[PDB]
């Protein structure tokens, strides 16, 4: 079903890398390959060591852009220093959220849940949504699993 629970974040300081894709179906498409391609390179080896727990798990950030493009950040919540420059190192501003699961192999469950996600947000939470960025949030484990579990993150009001 679509539970939620409802959790608060104070501003984060985000650490990674970000790729923007023309749409929102154009990203799907292309963020398998940008984690396997993190993974290939040692940036995701890299994030972890820069990790400071703020949030338990890699982020898979969704920025919709201004002009309707989408952009994804793979990144991990950090602190901030001259260090992080090398990569994007943004700020995620406070904001209360409903966080979803989705229970399965990655990355097939998480945009099925997502896009569950979305249709439960343009019927029942129309004027209570956030235009601000949302993420899939990811803990240690066996990711290619059935009953791995993604957090989803959808900002509200409040």
């Amino acid at each position: 079903g679509m539970e939620y629970q409802l959790q608060q974040l104070a501003s984060l300081t985000l650490v990674g890398i970000k790729e923007t894709y023309e749409n929102g179906r154009q990203a799907q498409q292309h963020i398998a390959g940008f984690w396997q391609r993190c993974y290939q390179e040692g940036v995701i080896a890299d994030l972890q060591l820069k990790n400071n727990g703020d949030l338990a798990g890699i982020l898979g950030l969704c920025i919709p852009e201004l002009d309707g493009k989408m952009s994804y950040m793979i990144a991990v919540t950090g602190d901030n220093s001259a260090d992080i420059a090398k990569y994007d190192v943004i700020t995620l501003a406070s904001s209360k959220y409903m966080v979803f699961e989705a229970q399965g192999a990655v990355p097939k469950a998480v945009q099925q849940k997502m896009e569950e996600v979305h249709h439960y947000i343009h019927q029942y939470q129309a004027n209570t949504v956030k235009s601000a960025p949302f993420f899939e949030l990811y803990q240690d484990g066996d990711t290619t699993s059935e009953k791995y579990i993604t957090e989803i993150w959808m900002p509200v009001k409040g």
